[PDB]
């Protein structure tokens, strides 16, 4: 035991199926006595531009904005925002961070690419050297919770929407993978809206029921071949 | 050939390689005779949450919130909020849409993100039925022109990136020919930090070069083959 979570959770209706998943894991990973923390982003109103006001004081250079230079700068010197110090407090005390959101155009809601954009920076998450399997949160697991509103046959290989690997991958691979993370295999929880609630109800206990053993999961080889290969 | 184009723009710096690379395409498409208007996201302080402020209106349903549906009623109803609708007349009137980006963890920025997931609503931009090839934005034309961080040889099939197309799979087929666009070859302009004055400058001379020839493009074949081949 020991181990600690974190939820970045991204839906603004907490009746909603996402809401109940974020809750089962709550409920579940706070049984078996894990730490458990929750961003809601919705919630906490997260700002999801990248601008200059995420750094504090004065700027590496005023006179021409490079936000990925600035942002490094401002890691090393504590200087950022403390809305993103705050969620990288929670991402380093973490063990495991699960993302619990619906689908949006394939990828994440916006606040949540935000979330990623302006928490994960050059030296806090990854760096020169320190990417991919060296990243920087290197030791931790990472699990992305999808909710769609597709069915499971639409996201198939030959089905309109192709393989549910292959949107994974900017998030899977470029994001997570990119900073470390060992990836576990995705929850993905197919057309809730769709689905009866005998269901959506199997769907949300197949999810608790994971909870029970995911510190005995192996993590996916989170590669090309994994996302785009037979 | 009176053409109107839309160019939606995410960059915080009007001296940095976006900002040139958007200002040489209104510069060209100007000369040509087009019509021309840009969205500076960043400079609009465009909003990227998919939030209960954006219907006005009566709720379908006032005590569960689900965006998609209010959304695609209050579009019906004409209940959205002013800053997408303001959106939905430029690309309504667009027959091209080009969109000028940093490559944001395999992706756009959460800014234009979260124009994607406002703007792009049910009954405007898509129905059910009413998409890919039968998308409410059929006979317009969109394309992503993108700027990097690593190097064109880090994005191949063997570089650790993985291929650029790969990256493209969520933009191009999940977001833009689901909403009917026919879409045209992206411009990519790899790794401009590392590259030398004249190598930056000549990505530039591209791009505008490239656009002389616009209108007599076709466009790819938005499949699973085109973004991760055989
Ligand atoms: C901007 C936007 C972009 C989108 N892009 C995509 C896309 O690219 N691809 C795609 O496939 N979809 C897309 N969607 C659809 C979206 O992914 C789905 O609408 C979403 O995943 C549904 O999840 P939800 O939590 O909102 O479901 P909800 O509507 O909140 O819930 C479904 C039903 O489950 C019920 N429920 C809640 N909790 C429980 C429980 N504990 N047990 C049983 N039933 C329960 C709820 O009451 C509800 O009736 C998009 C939607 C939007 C708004
Ligand atoms: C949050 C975040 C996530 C990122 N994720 C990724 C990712 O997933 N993958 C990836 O590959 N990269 C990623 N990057 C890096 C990012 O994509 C690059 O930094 C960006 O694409 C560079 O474009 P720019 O316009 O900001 O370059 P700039 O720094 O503005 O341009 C480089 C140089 O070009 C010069 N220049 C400007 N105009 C001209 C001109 N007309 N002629 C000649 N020189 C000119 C500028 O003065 C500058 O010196 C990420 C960065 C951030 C901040
Ligand atoms: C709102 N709703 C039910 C919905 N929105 C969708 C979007 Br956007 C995409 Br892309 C896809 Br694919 C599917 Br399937 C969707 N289903
Ligand atoms: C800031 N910078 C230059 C930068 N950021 C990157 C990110 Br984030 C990813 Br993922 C990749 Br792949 C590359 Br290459 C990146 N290069
Ligand atoms: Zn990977
Ligand atoms: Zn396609």
């Amino acid at each position: 035991a020991g181990k600690k979570v974190l939820i970045v959770y991204a839906h603004q209706e907490p009746k909603s199926f996402n809401g109940s998943l974020k809750n089962v894991a709550v409920d579940e990973l706070s049984r078996q006595g894990c730490t458990v923390t929750v961003s809601d982003l919705y919630a906490m109103n997260f700002e999801p531009r990248a601008t200059d006001k995420d750094i504090t004081g004065t700027l590496s250079n005023p006179e021409v904005f490079n936000y990925g230079v600035e942002t490094h700068e401002a890691y090393k010197q504590r200087s950022l925002a403390s809305d993103i110090t705050d969620e990288q407090k929670k991402v380093r005390e973490a063990d495991l961070v699960i993302f619990q959101f619906p689908l949006y155009w394939f990828s994440v809601p916006a606040i949540l690419k935000g979330w990623m954009d302006r928490v994960l920076c050059q030296g806090f998450a990854f760096d020169i050297p320190g990417f991919y399997d060296s990243g920087l949160l290197q030791g931790k697991l990472a699990l992305l919770s999808v909710t769609t509103g597709g069915t499971a046959e639409m996201y198939t290989k030959t089905g309109v929407n192709g393989d549910s690997r292959y949107f994974l991958w900017p998030l899977q691979h470029g994001t997570l993978h990119f900073c470390g993370f060992k990836v576990l295999a995705p929850q993905i929880s197919f057309a809730p809206e769709i689905a009866s609630e005998e269901e959506r109800k199997g769907m949300v206990a197949a999810w608790s029921q994971r909870l029970q053993t995911i510190w005995k999961e192996e993590p996916i080889p989170c590669t090309a071949h994994w996302h785009f290969g037979q």
